[PDB]
């Protein structure tokens, strides 16, 4: 004649009691007959009673700054059985919400790594990087890796195979990811990998040659940038492509009338790097392109070469430029991760 036995996730009196999970309550002995889960306002929290009458689960996830009155009752062939817990939940200083590159369903290029950007400062590296959960098939080992204190990146130690599917859960609400700061959404974001396009420059040469899938496609002639202003070396990842953009030095504090100035409309310019570096049109020096550099470090390519550029490159192809008078390309740029050693990626900057 024993009394069912109720076990809930929850315990009576409990603050601080974190949102990124569902309440339960579970069952032995007996099977539950009503549970219900309710706020400080008397609002009841959506759950469902499993099939066989043992687990009760909240379907909707809770609040902050709540309190919630937990009520169940299990019936068996020995007796029945009651309990009420309250507790509150977390009572964050401020929310955070995440954002996820590339974006959902797209088809990106080898070189793209999962990013992830919060709009707020994370204290706390770990748990933001324990509580995104990413899904790789066919299956690669993988590591993040930050790029500042509000954007972090994962990506393997070699470019993506094609086919691959990437799946991005950023399961962030109810985290505490550090100095009062708790995540304010959840993202889902699943993107694939395309076709290998790896285009090279090669300041020797003056070519940039693209290939896909190994095969050399295209080559065309370039200007890079000047001794006084190269073109660093490594591998940059293609960002946005743009038919024609407006650019203006004044924006950014250099007068258009110096030596260093520009004010034009840039026609098919496909961005390389966050600091500025560009494929793009350069009517103007068709001549010394393939012979001589004339740039502020952007490859200056032909019209007709950059609208090829342009159509034939997505986000997340890669440009690869070698032999230049230049440094390397910081790993943290925002679109040059790829040049960070791996036994550095992978050992991060969580702590
Ligand atoms: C790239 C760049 O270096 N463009 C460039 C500078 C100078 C010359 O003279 C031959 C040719 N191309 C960029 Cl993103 S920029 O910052 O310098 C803006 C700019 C300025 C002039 C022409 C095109 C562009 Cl995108
Ligand atoms: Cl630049
Ligand atoms: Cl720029
Ligand atoms: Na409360």
């Amino acid at each position: 004649l024993l009394v069912p036995k109720l076990t809930a996730s929850v315990t009576d009196g409990a603050v601080g009691v974190t949102v990124d999970a569902p309440v339960s309550v579970t069952a032995a002995d007996g099977v539950l007959a009503a549970v219900t889960m309710v706020n400080d306002n008397g609002r009841p929290v959506a759950g469902r009673l499993s099939p066989d009458g043992l687990r009760w689960s909240t379907t909707e996830q809770l609040g902050y700054n709540r309190r919630y009155t937990l009520n169940a009752t299990a019936l068996g062939l020995g007796g029945a059985a009651t309990r009420q817990l309250t507790f509150q939940t977390s009572s964050p200083a401020h929310l955070t919400m995440p954002y996820v590159m590339p974006g959902d369903g797209e088809v990106v290029g080898v070189g793209e790594p999962v990013a992830i950007r919060f709009d707020e400062n994370i204290a706390d590296r770990g748990a933001a990087e324990k509580a995104i959960k990413i899904t790789t098939n066919p299956p690669v080992e993988g590591a993040f890796y930050w790029l500042n204190n509000r954007e972090v990146r994962w990506r393997p130690e070699h470019f993506w195979k094609p086919g691959t599917a990437v799946d991005v859960a950023v399961n962030t609400y109810g985290v505490d990811l550090g100095e009062g700061m708790f995540g304010e959404d959840n993202v889902q974001t699943h993107f694939t990998i395309g076709d290998e396009v790896i285009a090279t420059a090669d300041d020797n040469t003056k070519i940039l040659t693209v290939r896909v899938n190994g095969e050399v496609v295209k080559s065309m002639p370039t200007s890079m940038g000047k001794d006084s202003t190269p073109t660093a070396n490594g591998i940059y990842i293609v960002g946005s492509r743009y038919k024609h953009i407006i650019m203006d030095s004044s924006t950014y504090g250099v007068p258009v009338n110096s030596p260093n100035g520009y004010r034009t409309d840039v026609d098919w310019a496909t961005q390389i790097s966050y600091s500025g570096v560009f494929v793009h049109s350069a009517p103007w020096s068709v001549g010394a392109q393939g012979h001589t550099n004339t740039s502020h470090g952007c490859l200056n390519v032909s019209p007709s070469n950059a609208q090829w550029f342009y159509d034939h490159v997505k986000r997340g192809d890669i440009v690869e430029v070698v032999n230049t008078v230049g440094g390397t390309l910081p790993g943290i740029d925002g679109l040059g991760d790829w040049n960070i050693p791996w036994d550095q990626w992978r050992a991060g900057n969580a702590k």
